[PDB]
């Protein structure tokens, strides 16, 4: 294939059982993006997978906060936190990659959200805005300056990963038809707006696949 250059990477965000139909935080139709992701990954020299990877006592779970229910919000030290159903607990079926995901060439699996008291939608920086995950250092050591983001959810882990990539100096693109969103209280269109404002490029898979 006519692959993307060595300075670009595909970051495949949270294509896990937990976020796909049948999972504990199932995003409708999120499994339908997987064939596109599998095909895209073949076109990149460098591919990183992310995995939401929570301990059972994670702060982002509604179940760990008395009197709160999923999809409500809570004020934590670091700001507003959406509370979720328990999802993607370390070592469980829910946290596994979706069985249709097929990227044997993937070079890194970075887990996130493993600190009990801090969420991390972004693969680059945790929800405290200060705890760096290691991904920036990894990518820059490998000479990567351009990041393409796909996966689930468009408006949370994808958007926050993309916005953090921009903050860290990467040319950042999101491949829209290889993402699926959840849209809580208008989050989906707001994520696209904030991403566009910050210079994230919104592209379609055919844009990349037609030069592969
Ligand atoms: O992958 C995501 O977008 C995500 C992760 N944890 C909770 C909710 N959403
Ligand atoms: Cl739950
Ligand atoms: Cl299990
Ligand atoms: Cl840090
Ligand atoms: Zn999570």
């Amino acid at each position: 294939m006519n692959k993307q250059p060595q300075n670009s990477a595909l970051v495949v965000v949270d294509v896990q059982n937990g976020f796909t139909p049948g999972g504990n935080l199932a995003v409708a139709d999120a499994d339908t993006i997987i064939p596109t992701i599998n095909q895209l990954a073949g076109c990149f020299e460098n591919v990183v997978l992310t995995q939401d990877w929570h301990p059972d006592n994670h702060i982002s779970f509604a179940a760990n906060h008395p009197g709160k229910q999923p999809f409500e919000t809570i004020e934590l030290d670091y700001g507003s936190q959406v509370l979720w159903p328990k999802h993607c607990i370390q070592g469980t079926h829910d946290a596994e990659f979706h069985p249709d995901l097929n990227i044997p060439t993937a070079q890194l699996i970075i887990r996130k959200g493993f600190h009990a008291h801090i969420d991390s939608y972004s693969a680059f920086m945790e929800a405290d805005h200060t705890t760096m995950t290691g991904l920036t250092g990894y990518l820059k050591e490998r000479g990567i300056d351009t990041v393409y983001v796909v996966g689930i959810a468009t408006d949370f882990c994808v958007a926050w990963t993309a916005l953090d990539a921009v903050k860290q100096g990467f040319k950042t693109l999101v491949i829209e038809d290889a993402c699926k969103g959840i849209d809580l209280n208008g989050s989906l269109e707001q994520a696209w707006q904030t991403m566009q404002q910050q210079g994230v490029v919104r592209i379609q898979s055919t844009d990349l696949l037609n030069e592969c």
